[PDB]
């Protein structure tokens, strides 16, 4: 689980989004695994604006945060889960890194800000949906 707090919006993987999250969408697109929901409060993450290939990534099932290298956003075949078909997910980067299901929100962060969030992964890979594109989180 996890979320990034920017502005008045919380960005989550959309298929851990809450029936509040849907109440209070702004924007969502499944083909991403990301969901944008309106909050009362102001957030205090700084979105990336850069075309950083390294960063560091938290990982919940081992409370530890690592630094990876990582591909450039791109459309990525994805094995079939309990939330999605097997399908392609588009704007994903993967690395070489340890995910276990649950790890999905964690952060990927650069020297610029946040990137993105964990969305994918499995046999050695971790994968991240990256927010980097979405200038309108900034206004
Ligand atoms: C870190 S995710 C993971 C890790 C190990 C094994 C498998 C996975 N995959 C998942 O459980 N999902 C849930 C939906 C998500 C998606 N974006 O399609 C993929
Ligand atoms: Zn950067």
């Amino acid at each position: 689980s996890g979320a990034i707090y920017v502005g008045n919006y919380r960005v989550v993987n959309r298929h851990l989004a809450t029936h509040n999250d849907w109440a209070n969408l702004v924007w969502e697109d499944s083909s991403r695994d990301l969901l944008v929901s309106s909050t009362t409060a102001q957030g205090c993450d700084t979105i990336a604006r850069c075309d950083c290939q390294t960063g560091v990534y938290y990982c919940s099932s081992r409370r530890k945060h690592y630094p990876v290298s990582f591909s450039k956003p791109s459309l990525i075949f994805v094995e079939a889960s309990e939330y999605y078909p097997a399908r392609y997910q588009s704007h994903l980067m993967l690395a070489v890194g340890h995910s276990e299901p649950g790890d999905c929100g964690g952060i990927l962060r650069c020297q610029h800000g946040v990137v993105g969030i964990v969305s994918t992964g499995g046999n050695g890979l971790v994968g991240f949906a990256d927010v980097r594109d979405l200038l309108w989180l900034d206004e």
